[PDB]
């Protein structure tokens, strides 16, 4: 029932190609890779914002259709040719804030927050992909997952999307951890090892282990080209104790997205 046109990429994951609908000639992307499935596939389609990917219909042989996107944010990062101005930052921001609200609001955790999972289409609209059920990302694990925990909440992705913030900032990684050990080195050397006030009930997670003692370098040094808004706005992301951590409508309230110079419209930001 569809027209397929391009290969766009393969994995044992998902099979995605490029392909055009065939009611209304909309190109679109598919992923191919049951009662059960149903029920996870109706709420998916029940979804609706615009910076969330779009589930439009679906295939017996597991086959999903979604919205057609040019490239993601990592493209856009490691792109040399490309200028990342305030104002383009603040609009990825805004849009990437303004999608996890929504999933947060409907009790849904995205659990995989990366530049690659934040697509963007010809409009400059950046819609998440990549949560719905399980059928290098150490880099932005939390540090309450890398202990070991088994119970965990919105802070989980609320310290991925600090990450993103510092790769658009750095253009490089925030904090590219060799291994599930040096992960942990690496946020301890930079943001400071925490202590018992400033995360209480760290000491009982399942793998808690003690670390050396890091005073941390300061954020205004790290991000040398930030603002006093913008480094409000990464402290609340990196809190230790996950409860503290700033949640996405309180980011979304912050004066960084209210300050000058606002965010860069869709249509006027870079593509590769
Ligand atoms: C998430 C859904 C299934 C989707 C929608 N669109 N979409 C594209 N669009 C093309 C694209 C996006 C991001 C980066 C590169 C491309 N691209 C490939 C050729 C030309 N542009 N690629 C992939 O998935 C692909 C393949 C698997 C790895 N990610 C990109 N998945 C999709």
């Amino acid at each position: 029932r569809y027209e397929k046109l391009d290969f766009l990429g393969e994995g044992q994951f998902a099979t995605v190609y490029k392909a055009r609908d065939k009611n209304t000639n909309q190109i679109v992307a598919i992923k191919k890779i049951n009662r059960t499935a149903l029920r996870e596939i109706k709420l998916l389609q029940e979804l609706s914002h615009p910076n969330i990917i779009g589930l439009l219909d679906a295939f017996s042989n597991i086959s999903l259709v979604f919205d057609f996107m040019e490239t993601d944010l990592e493209v856009i990062i490691k792109d040399n040719s490309l200028v990342l101005t305030p104002s383009h930052i603040k609009a990825y921001m805004l849009m990437t804030l303004q999608g996890l609200e929504y999933l947060h609001q409907h009790w849904i955790l995205h659990r995989d927050l990366k530049p690659n999972n934040l697509l963007l289409d010809e409009n400059g609209v950046l819609k998440l992909a990549d949560f719905g059920l399980a059928k290098v990302t150490r880099w932005y694990r939390a540090p309450e997952l890398l202990f070991g925990a088994r119970m965990y909440g919105v802070g989980v992705d609320m310290w991925a999307v600090g990450c993103i913030l510092a790769e658009l900032l750095l253009r490089v990684p925030f904090l590219p951890g060799d291994s599930d050990l040096d992960q942990l080195t690496r946020i301890f050397e930079t943001l400071g090892t925490p202590t018992e006030e400033q995360w209480p009930d760290m000491c009982s997670l399942p793998d808690y282990v003690t670390f050396k003692s890091f005073p941390g370098i300061p954020l205004h040094h790290i991000f040398s080209a930030a603002g006093d808004d913008l480094l409000d706005l990464i402290q609340g992301l990196f809190l230790f104790n996950p409860c503290a951590r700033i949640t996405a409508t309180q980011a979304l309230k912050m004066k960084y997205f209210s300050n000058r110079p606002g965010p860069t419209p869709g249509c006027q930001l870079p593509r590769p």
